[PDB]
């Protein structure tokens, strides 16, 4: 296929690019380096099947870009990804995550694109749900601007599906981790911990450390994107996770055991906008797509740490 | 109370300003006249309980405005209202209806506002539901960017409610008609029919003319806004309509009757983005707010046609 990946310079995006190239596709990567890194893509300098476009989804001529490259599938991973930043500046988050997605859809529907694979946020869109693990049938109830924008993005793509037959599916991952996740942010706890613990720098958990997330390895998530790119699951969201809860404190212990050295995080005040629990029911992805996660947390943590050691 | 009304120079907005003033409130109006009209507010020039601020919700310093005026309730009616325009320029529609709403919420949560009453679109957000009349429990399924953005605004306001305890309710009207609806507007079939049939100018219906809407009189809609502004229905949407369906063809006949002339529209092709049926279950509003619509279509059309004759 001819693929285009927005957010290609990012953690998941760069990993998806690699997988798509490995499967023999041609890939256009698109990014503005808001949070992405050139180092994530530098190994591709001499890869014959990849081309990079530096562009802001909010302001670039996406019509002209899509007209030139004519991708069959757009994997839409460009976004403002930090929940706390979305609280600090909800307008900016909405511009990137809602307006950006709208502009992309409007360009795609005019340029013969078959399908947009959206990245929603399985970990946050349900807010405090009726049950854990949470199925896609549960109502969305976002409690951060980030979560709200991801839902809105789903709704807009569904609308473009009705209007124009521009197909879409929503990949809704839980908490993604693994190599290339930026170690120097406030989001990406696994990378934050690994980097800090390897460097002997201080680490922290928030509140009482009991918050849970569902940690799913990047390679597994990438496989979900590939499967859903076909003519399957039009208009549908798929939760992509493990269906297992790990507390902040337990996560810290796992990373420290992998690094070696102390397991003694500081405790900081709770962060407004952060949910207490997150756990995804992944039955739908299993049946429809034949998707199952391969990498258990212990294995994933080892691989991640080992990646940061070098 | 101190109230602020966005979209105050518009059809429903200006009517709401009047009601709030009549009830003894102070009212700040806000508008950028994208679609609004100076004539809608001109009678208020000397009313000291009313202040008007010209402002674009997309770019204006809404924080500074709300800080100055300190409204207890914001009635948010400012929006891009035309479904066809939303299809033609989804980005612009999203900028006004989504970004605009987000900026207002962000400003309001910082400036002591108690509640934002949002205006959704009961008529469009449900798409093609299996239930008519459609209850609020029916999943949203927008088929136009306009409808999508309306849902998006609801969700964002629900989010600010979780985050900050900034209360919200979503008034979701069906098809609103009555005095002050722009006769030369691209939208607003009742006004469009009255303006044309009064001018003896051509009229038209889309498809085969069988598409239905739920026609609710502006005064009834305004009353719902008032009722929901209290500490009630937090994070809930309220369908505001009559729960009765009128086909495009039937409405033409009903306006034609009021005007008195011929009942003979042209039939033009369906418009991309338009739904085939719309009808709201108004039970929740009755149970929770005590709200019921007073004005039947015949009475409302007569009052409207009469307004147009007076000019
Ligand atoms: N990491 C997770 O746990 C997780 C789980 C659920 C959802 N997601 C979603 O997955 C996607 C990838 O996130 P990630 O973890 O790889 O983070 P990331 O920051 O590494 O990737 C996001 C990429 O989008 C780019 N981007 C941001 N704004 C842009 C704009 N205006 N124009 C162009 N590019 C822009 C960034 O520069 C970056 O390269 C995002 O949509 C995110 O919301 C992430
Ligand atoms: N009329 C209906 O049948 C109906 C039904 C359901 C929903 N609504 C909603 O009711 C509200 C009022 O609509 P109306 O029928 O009075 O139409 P209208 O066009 O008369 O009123 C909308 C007003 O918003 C103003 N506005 C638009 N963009 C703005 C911006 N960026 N900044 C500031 N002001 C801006 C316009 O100038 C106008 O005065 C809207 O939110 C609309 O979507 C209308
Ligand atoms: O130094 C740190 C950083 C984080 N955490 C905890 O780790 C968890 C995860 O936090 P973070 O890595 O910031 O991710 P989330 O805010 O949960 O969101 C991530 O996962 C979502 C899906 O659930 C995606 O949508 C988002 O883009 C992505 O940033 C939380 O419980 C935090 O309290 C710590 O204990 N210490
Ligand atoms: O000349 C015309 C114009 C319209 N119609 C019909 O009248 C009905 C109503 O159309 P409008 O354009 O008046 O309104 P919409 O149903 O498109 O309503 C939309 O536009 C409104 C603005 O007036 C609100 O914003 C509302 O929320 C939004 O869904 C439709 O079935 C349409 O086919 C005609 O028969 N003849």
């Amino acid at each position: 296929m001819r693929a285009l990946v927005t957010g290609a310079a990012g953690f998941i995006g760069s990993t998806l690019v690699d997988r798509l190239l490995a499967d023999g596709h041609s890939v256009v990567g698109l990014d503005n380096f808001a949070t992405g890194r050139a180092t994530n893509l530098e190994h591709l300098a001499d890869n014959s099947a990849h081309v990079f476009v530096e562009a802001d989804i909010v302001t670039a001529d996406l019509h002209a870009i899509l007209e030139q490259h004519r991708p069959e599938v757009v994997f839409h991973l460009a976004a403002q990804i930090d929940v706390r930043r979305s609280v600090a500046d909800p307008q900016f988050d909405a511009a990137v995550n809602v307006i950006g997605t709208v502009r992309l859809a409007e360009a795609a529907r005019q340029t013969g694109v078959r399908k947009i694979v959206h990245t929603s946020s399985g970990g946050s869109i349900y807010g405090t749900p009726p049950e854990y693990p949470t199925p896609e049938t549960a109502p969305t109830d976002p409690a951060s601007p980030y979560a709200a924008g991801k839902v809105a993005g789903e709704i807009y793509l569904n609308t473009f599906r009705h209007l124009y037959g521009l197909d879409c599916s929503h990949i809704a991952p839980a908490n993604v981790y693994g190599p290339r996740q930026d170690p120097h942010g406030e989001a990406g706890v696994v990378a934050i911990f690994a980097q800090a613990l390897l460097s002997g720098k201080p680490t922290r958990v928030f509140g009482d450390g009991t918050n849970t997330r569902d940690y799913v390895f990047v390679d597994d998530v990438v496989d979900a994107f590939v499967r859903v790119s076909a003519d399957v699951g039009g208009g549908l969201r798929f939760n992509i996770g493990t269906g297992k809860e790990t507390s902040d404190r337990q996560l810290h212990s796992a990373v420290a055991a992998a690094v070696g050295g102390p397991d003694d995080p500081e405790f900081h005040p709770p962060r407004l906008g952060d949910l207490k629990r997150s756990c995804l029911d992944i039955g739908l992805a299993e049946r429809v797509l034949g998707w199952r996660p391969q990498i258990e947390l212990a294995d994933g943590v080892r691989r991640t740490v080992e990646y940061f050691r070098h």
